[PDB]
Order: structure tokens, then sequence, then C-alpha cells
């Protein structure tokens, strides 16, 4: 069998392949395993851009703020991408990570109950400041790489302090891939206001035997890169490992 000392260098790799700084974490069971060219990305804050749009789900939908078929009206004004410029459910918002759709869900749930639920949650800094629509893009709400591989631990294993049903909506709205048996369940993030900007992929995998393998990519974006190469690096990385 391979040594930790090349699975370490082959995950590093990738990252210095893609001329970027970036870690990913791994849990199992208990133990976090954290990879990558720049490991002390692991308990650094970064806003969690549209990772959070996991939790926005959970909170909208347990809060009675929109069921997972009501379907968001596009208001016809243009929109940063044209795919986004559609009718959607939150389900559908969240793999194309749209964020009008989520924004108007903030909105709906409003700023007092929205700062209670992320207490509530415990997620990040937990901080939401004045802007029920802009939060978890700019700022003030940060979260560190270690919080959001845990978050998804929760969810995963439907420890999170909301309904069973609630959870379960949200993880089926999160499956991005199958590749031999395995599922992947993720969300990407991308905080572009944001200097330097922030990658994420964060999820987990659910192998064939029911066992999940949580994970978070935390990588700085650059001007010009490719959104896909938080994919790239992931599968790579959990291929190397043997979890998918």
């Amino acid at each position: 069998h391979i040594s930790s000392q090349q699975h370490e260098k082959a995950i590093k790799s990738y990252f210095d392949e893609a001329q970027t700084q970036g870690v990913i974490i791994i849990k199992e069971g208990k133990n976090l395993s954290t990879y990558g060219n720049a490991l002390a990305r692991a308990n650094k804050e970064y806003v969690p851009a549209s990772t959070f749009k996991m939790l926005n789900a959970l909170i909208g939908l347990e809060n009675h703020k929109a069921t997972t078929n009501e379907i968001f009206k596009w208001d016809g004004k243009k929109r940063t991408y044209p795919m986004w410029e559609k009718d959607m459910t939150l389900g559908e918002a969240m793999a194309l990570s749209a964020v009008p759709v989520y924004q108007e869900l903030a909105r709906r749930t409003g700023l007092e109950l929205m700062q209670k639920e992320v207490k509530r949650v415990n997620f990040g800094n937990t901080n939401i400041g004045t802007q029920v629509d802009n939060f978890w893009l700019v700022g003030p709400l940060k979260i560190t790489p270690v919080q959001e591989v845990n978050f998804a631990d929760d969810l995963a294993h439907n420890r999170l302090p909301f309904k069973l049903e609630t959870q379960e909506e949200v993880k089926k709205m999160l499956l991005i891939k199958e590749v031999n048996g395995s599922k992947i369940y993720a969300k990407s993030g991308w905080g572009m206001g944001v200097t330097p900007q922030v990658g994420w992929l964060t999820g987990w995998v659910e192998q064939a035997n029911g066992k999940k393998i949580p994970f978070s990519l935390n990588l700085e974006m650059k001007e010009g890169m490719s959104g896909s190469i938080r994919n790239e690096i992931t599968y790579k990385s959990l291929e190397n490992l043997g979890i998918i």
C-alpha cells in the first residue's frame, strides 16, 4: 500500500498544478485529515459564499418560507448569468448556484429570524450583520474549512437541529455526481466580492456500503481560473485516497 507521504504529495500537487493555494479536509468517523498545499488554511475564516445555501435552504424550509416545489419566478431583470434568467425551485437554484433565488428566500426569512437560526445552528462565526441578502457573500459571516467539513458531517448524518425531513429534502438537492456506486453530495462556493477570492466544494461521499465521508475543499480563486477546478481537484483527491 501507498504511504501517507505519497498521498500527501499527490494531493498537494493537484493544488500546485492549478497555481492556487488550498486545503482539502476529509473526515472519517471522528478523525479529520488535512491535505493540499496550504495546510494552515484549515483553521482560517473565509466567507462561506454559496456554501451558505445549504443552510439558507434548511432555514427556509423549516420556517415555512418555501416548499421544495415552489417555483421562484424570474422577475425579468438581467442576471449575471443567462442560466439564472428562469423560474426555478430551491433545488434547481442550489445546482445552478442561483444567488437571486436564495436572496429572495433570505429576505422572506428576514434579518431577525435569520440571525436566530444562524446562532441556533452555530454556523461559523455565527454573525450575519445588518444586511439579510448578502452576509454570506461579503461578510460578516465567516467560517473555517474545519467548521465546514464538520457542518457537512452533521448534515450527512442528520445531526443538525432541523426535522429529519427538512434535512433529507436539502440533501436531495445536493447530489452532484455518481462514480462507481459512490454518490457525491456537495455545494460549491466562490466568493468573488471579497479579496482574495475564496473557492469551496463542501459535501460528503456516500459509499455503496452506506458509509459517509465528509470533505471541504477551500482554495484561493484567481481572476480567469475556471470554477470546475474545485470539482477537479476534489475528485482527484478523493480518488487518490480511495474514497471513490
